[PDB]
């Protein structure tokens, strides 16, 4: 009926309009890096930022690089299969009345790039929202192959080959730019923090390896 989206970047903390329910949820089969660029919002086209996008598990296991960096930063190093990459973010329902609004999400954010796409994942809660989740889950019942309860959701990525995708790029070198970048939206830095206090909020404990050590290089370049 309604519709399920998956928020990894600023639909975290800036939700889309009338959901009814945001559910914290580890995401299993993606990982998320700042390896998007933004020329509208944190950078400038001469200039651009980095922002987030996902990329699923056929994606990593088909470059060496990509591999060697999800390795690099899980904790389930090396990864055999999709449900050892975890994402924390959260997803969304948009009831029918307002399921076409998905379409346009990104008119108020990042946007250049994005493509939108309906994907089966398998998601985990905490304690205070295993009921909602499995709820949720049970409307559509969909297994993967193996055997697990899968959501039905909408997510907006920058695919591999679109043209503002930068990967694969060190921590380094991504903070680099993080480090001086800014756009009509404000600093680099501060989308990346308001990422972070949106996961701080929501503890599930699950960390983000990548998005600590990125973090912490910005803020020995800003030092």
């Amino acid at each position: 009926s309604g519709i399920w989206v998956l928020g990894y970047g600023s639909l975290i903390y800036k939700p889309p309009s009338h959901y009814t329910h945001r559910i914290p949820a580890i995401i299993h089969g993606f990982a998320r890096r700042f390896w998007q660029s933004s020329t509208d919002h944190r950078g400038t086209p001469a200039n651009p930022g980095r922002v987030a996008t996902l990329i699923p598990y056929e994606d990593i296991i088909r470059q060496t690089a990509f591999l060697k960096n999800v390795n690099l930063y899980s904790e389930s190093a090396p990864i055999q299969d999709p449900d050892d990459l975890v994402t924390i973010g959260v997803v969304y329902y948009i009831p029918p009345e307002h399921a076409q609004e998905v379409r346009e999400y990104l008119n108020v954010r990042e946007q250049n790039g994005y493509t939108l796409h309906e994907v089966e994942v398998h998601l985990e809660t905490n304690r205070e929202h295993e009921a909602e989740l499995g709820e949720a889950l049970e409307q559509l019942p969909r297994h993967n192959k193996s055997g697990k309860r899968v959501l039905l959701t909408s997510v907006y990525i920058g695919t591999i080959d679109n043209e503002a995708f930068v990967g694969p790029e060190t921590v380094d070198e991504t903070a680099k730019v993080i480090a001086v970048s800014h756009g009509p939206s404000g600093s680099n830095y501060e989308y990346l923090a308001k990422l972070e206090q949106a996961l701080a909020q929501m503890p599930i404990r699950i960390t983000d390896h990548y998005l600590t050590a990125l973090l912490e290089t910005v803020n020995k370049y800003r030092h």
